[PDB]
């Protein structure tokens, strides 16, 4: 027994960070066959006339102690893929994935091609992370494990003025409505994700956690007129349906386990706890949950 | 800017994973070099586990009674000795992902990663603290014996933990890796209880010197108090006594923000009267324990 946020193990990623140099930019890399991958302000706005200026050897990218030598560059929208002479031997079975807002994934913080440390975020309905990251920390990676399969989904490029996160996925493309530029911009409303509170509620019940169950009921309809007043997102059937394996373990059908959190909604956790915790945690998912208390292994 | 309960890189770690079985017994073992180290009680038997005669034990077996398979791979168990509650096997193969590593006793109120294994196979990375009552408060299943804590500062593994059993509240005991359990622990099904668990006041402090360090300054205030009075009030919230050592060591963190100690020491006190009305610190609604002072500075500068 036992729930904590539980990250991924990073060795597969470990592997492939390296450290990238452009001028007095020094950021890390994303090292994966032949190529590196990293964000593309790293040759700092025209990006293309920017990048036109570069040569080859202007790029310095070290793994480790060994100086990589880039033979190629080229850009697929917010993301610098510089070719490389020697494909990485320690190239994991891999996937480049864009995620959903509400999904988590374990973040490996860098510093200069070094692996810091690992954090599980979840890609927030702002489309921003919570994470942890200082100068140096760009081209950090984001990623999921599934079976051998590590999938990529997410890379650091931003900060943004509430100090939370902003980047992309392995094909540069932002998530959210955020450019990689020196312009004003701000992170949206957020809301909290609805059904990883429920995929929460349904852990502490496992772990022996009780005190919120009751002997109500309500309906799709109804919670998400609740849910709407308390900035939550809505809750779908699809969502139900995730669900379902949680609700059947637990004996607790998935609109009960909503009235539980309409009235936590309303009437708060009146000095009480849940997993050790003061609030409804939303960053554990349905597949999270069963994840951690199953024991799936990699 | 930010702050996550971060774990180190467990990279390291997973290559030092094995899988080891004794009769029926399957759980983990740490391959460094030539040894494969593993919790004892993998050689008990069903029928004797509440006073087990571990020597009496280990003597009726062979080498060729300990399956040990790294991945794909089955290692030759060359040797077997005991060193307190964990059996060191020595294999016919040097590890040889074998890390820079060493053996630390933690004390209590520091943190370290976990990486949480089953049958030698990594299922994921926490952060832990030893608690006050020398209990930790994890996340293991059945199968997760023998997984191991770790810190990783400055390319070095310095494994502390090693995972043995669960108490009756869902809190885990273990030992260091020469086989010495953390708290008046024993490796028998006899009776235990985890002790009255207390807050660990200087990782508190410093947890309110990383809010400050993020611009968060809600709860500071214009009072002071003294080492004593701060003590009295602590212990009636089942706080840790905060000692001159505590208050050295919070010396950096103090002279970065412009805060001296005993003034961050009102804020906590203020903060236990009053709670936190609504308000969060760090995105947090409780008091948060397991961030040492050392952890702040790691993961803020
Ligand atoms: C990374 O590239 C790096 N070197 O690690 C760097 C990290 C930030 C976090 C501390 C320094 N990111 C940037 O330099 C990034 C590049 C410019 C501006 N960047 C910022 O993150 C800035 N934020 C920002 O401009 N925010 C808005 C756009 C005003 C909302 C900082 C002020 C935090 C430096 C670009 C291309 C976005
Ligand atoms: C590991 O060895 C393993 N195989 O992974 C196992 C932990 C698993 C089994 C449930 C969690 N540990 C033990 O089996 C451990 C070994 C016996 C009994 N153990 C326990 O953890 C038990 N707790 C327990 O007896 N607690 C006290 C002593 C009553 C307070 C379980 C009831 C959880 C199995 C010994 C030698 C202590």
């Amino acid at each position: 027994s036992g729930f904590r946020k539980m990250a991924f193990p990073s060795g597969k990623v470990e592997g492939c960070m390296v450290q990238v140099t452009c001028g007095t930019t020094t950021l890390n890399g994303l090292w994966l066959d032949d190529v590196v991958y990293c964000p593309r302000h790293v040759i700092c706005p025209n990006y293309e006339d920017l990048l036109i200026r570069k040569s080859n050897h202007n790029f310095l990218v070290q793994a480790g102690n060994v100086q990589l030598r880039v033979i190629g560059h080229s850009m697929q929208n917010c993301v610098l893929k510089l070719k490389v002479d020697t494909a990485n031997p320690k190239t994991p079975k891999y996937k480049f994935v864009r995620i959903q807002p509400g999904q988590t994934f374990s973040v490996l913080a860098c510093y200069n091609g070094s692996p810091s440390g690992v954090y599980q975020c979840a890609m927030r309905p702002n489309f921003t992370i919570k994470g942890s990251f200082l100068n140096g920390s760009c081209g950090s990676v984001g990623f999921n494990i599934d079976y051998d399969c590590v999938s990529f989904c997410y890379m650091h490029h931003m900060e943004l003025p509430t100090g939370v996160h902003a980047g992309t996925d392995l094909e540069g493309n932002f998530y959210g409505p955020f450019v990689d530029r020196q312009t004003a911009q701000a992170a949206g409303t957020d809301t909290t994700i609805t059904v990883n509170v429920l995929a929460w509620l349904y852990a502490a019940v496992i772990n022996g956690d009780r005190w919120f169950l009751n002997r109500f009921t309500t309906t799709l309809n109804d919670f998400n007129l609740v849910a709407m007043k308390y900035n939550y997102e809505p809750l779908t059937q699809d969502h139900v349906d995730i669900l379902g394996p949680l609700s059947a373990q637990t004996g607790i059908a998935v609109l009960d386990m909503c009235a539980s959190l309409k009235e936590l909604l309303q009437n708060g956790m009146n000095g009480r706890t849940i997993l050790g915790s003061a609030l409804l945690e939303d960053e554990f998912t349905p597949f999270d949950v069963v994840r951690q208390c199953s024991g799936v292994t990699f």
